[PDB]
Parts: structure tokens; sequence; C-alpha cells
């Protein structure tokens, strides 16, 4: 049974509610982005309308084999009508194709569902600037002040320099990058670009990246591992055992692996600067955990909410425990008192 924070009152609409079978009353199913906690239950057998971005649509079609007829892509930044209700899709600054959704209810209420986002001050000059929002359905993944992490630009700088230095000292080193979903592509793309290589990967992953409308992508990726010195692998394989095994496969082309695990937050953030980050090493293999986040930091979140001044906030993450809910409502009250709304 579908929970309440996935339902849009005064509409026949749900958001990211595909694991509950047929939801009573739902005339249109919205999908914010192509991550499996959110698309859970879609398949080639789904026959209700799905509304999403063009990219999320390429993925539903090609990866999950949803039929063309049930896929309704919408352009971003554009007023559209769906079963008599005005909507707009906005970029969420999460993974490719990820959107926020503005609903303009027939009674005059205005609702913002952020799906998954990384709040940014550029969002303050979207179509959000031009009117009030009564309810906000907020991604609260890191809604606690201990969640700090650097900018995406800083982390990429750190990775670029790390990889370039290591491979200039040892031309026979291989760089490996872990992945388990879409998102965070900039990590492996930035590294390959500085080394003048394409990124090599499995057929299943090449296919996924082929759906993403990335400019010049045929220039940047490939399925021929041998021609490439940046390889992608499943995140699970990013460990001393997994990498030793992979290295055996490359046929004495390489004598060293430098690998990167993009994580979200990790408690090493509570002590370390991105500049001071050190790998875990065993022999000819080093592994860096880098805090590349696609979710708001606590401060990025707080800033966006104090700017938007919503009348009511409904959290969509960390809702399962009384301690989490209580913690979050305290922070919402603080922000409101501090800013005067
Ligand atoms: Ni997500």
């Amino acid at each position: 049974t579908c929970p309440f924070y996935k339902k849009i009152p005064g509409t026949g609409f749900t958001v990211d509610a595909f694991q509950y079978g047929v939801v009573e009353g739902c005339t249109a199913y919205f999908l914010t982005h192509f991550h499996s906690d959110h698309y859970a239950g879609l398949s080639k057998h789904f026959t209700f309308p799905v509304y999403c971005s063009e990219i999320t649509g390429n993925l539903l079609k090609n990866k999950l084999h949803v039929q063309e007829q049930y896929i309704h892509p919408l352009p971003l930044d554009t007023e559209c009508i769906v079963n008599g209700v005005k909507v707009v899709l906005l970029d969420a600054n999460h993974c490719p194709g990820a959107v926020m959704i503005l609903f303009y209810l027939p009674n005059g209420t205005v609702i913002l569902h952020t799906g998954d986002f990384r709040a940014d001050p550029s969002m303050e000059r979207s179509l959000l600037a031009d009117q009030k929002v009564h309810m906000l359905y907020l991604d609260t993944t890191y809604c606690s002040p201990e969640y700090t992490f650097p900018s995406q630009q800083e982390v990429i700088r750190f990775a670029i320099n790390t990889a370039f230095e290591a491979v200039t000292l040892n031309p026979h080193a291989l760089v490996v990058c872990g992945t388990y979903s879409i998102g965070k592509e900039k990590v492996f793309l930035a590294i390959a670009d500085v080394l003048g290589s394409k990124v090599g990967m499995s057929q299943e992953k090449y296919k996924t990246l082929q759906c993403l409308n990335i400019p010049e992508i045929n220039s940047l990726i490939t399925t021929d591992m041998c021609s490439s010195l940046v390889h992608l692998l499943p995140m699970m394989q990013i460990n001393f055992k997994g990498l030793q095994s992979h290295l055996k496969k490359c046929g004495g082309k390489y004598n060293q692996i430098l690998a990167f695990r993009p994580t979200g937050w990790t408690h090493s953030n509570k002590f370390t600067r991105i500049a001071d980050v050190i790998p875990q090493t065993k022999g000819n293999i080093s592994i860096y955990g880098i805090p590349y986040s696609e979710h708001s930091s606590y401060l990025e979140m707080k800033r966006f909410v104090q700017w938007l001044k919503p009348q009511k906030i409904i959290p969509t993450v960390n809702v399962g425990t009384w301690k989490s809910r209580s913690t979050m409502e305290k922070y919402f009250r603080e922000w409101k008192l501090e800013a005067g709304y």
C-alpha cells in the first residue's frame, strides 16, 4: 500500500509509486529519475501512463522495455497540461534526467516535489522565483548538520590531479572507477579526458550511457577494454580481491591499479579536508573513497528552504523512525524562526 507522501492531494497523481501495483484513483504515475528505489515495479508489462523527462524515457524504453505508448516525456522549464492540471519539470541537479515537479492544483494550491536533488543557488532563478509554494515534498537524505561535504568541482579537481600524477609517474598504471547506477559520470569522464583515453566498460553499461543525451559521447566511451586506460566496474568489485582479479585479465599490460569509489557522505568528512584524503593501499593497488554527492548538504538544503519559505514541509527520506522525524521537524522549526516566515 502506497504511503501518503507519494500522493498528490486533489489530483489523480502519484510520484515514484510503482511497487504498490494499481493505486486506487491514480490516473498518471510520475517518475522523477531512473534509480531503482524509485522505479521499483516498472517493467514491459506496465500499462498506465508514466510521465517523466526525455532521458528517464529513453531508459524506461531501452533498459526496462516499457512500451512506447505508455511513456510520456515532457520538456523541462515548460508549462504542460496533464489530465487538466498544469505542471512543470525542473532540473533536480541529481543524476542524468532527474527532475523536480511543480503542481498547480485547480483550487490554487502550489506544490513542489523535489524528488532526489542537490540544492543549488541557481535554482533560485528557475520558474520557482515567480510564485508562492504552499507544500514542499523534500529530499531530506542529509538533513543533519554533521552532513558536510565539498563541492562537486573540488572533488573532481582532486580526482583529476591524483590520476594524472599517478599515471605520469607510472605509464603502466590502470585507473578503475566504480559504478552501480546512473549519476556521477563526471568522475570517470573528467579523469579519462585528462589522460587522453576513452572510458571502457561492459556492454550493459555502454547501453545505459548511450541513453543519456551526453554531447560527444561516442568520442568518450567504448566497449573495447584493450584500447582504454580508464575502466569502469561494478562498485562491488572495488576491493583488493576484485581489482587483483581484474588486473590478471589485462594480460601484463598494467602493473598497478589506482581505483576510485564515489561514495556519498562518510564520517571521515567530520575530520578530513578533501585535500588531505589518503588511499587504502595493498601492494600495487590503491583505492580512494571520494565524497562526490548528488544530494543536498545540510547547509545547501537549509538555504533553499529558507529562500522558498514553504507553508508546510513533507519529508520523503528518513521517514521510517520516530527519532528521524522528530529531528527533522526541529530543524524545520529552527529555519523558519531564523528566517521569519
Ligand atoms: Ni536517487
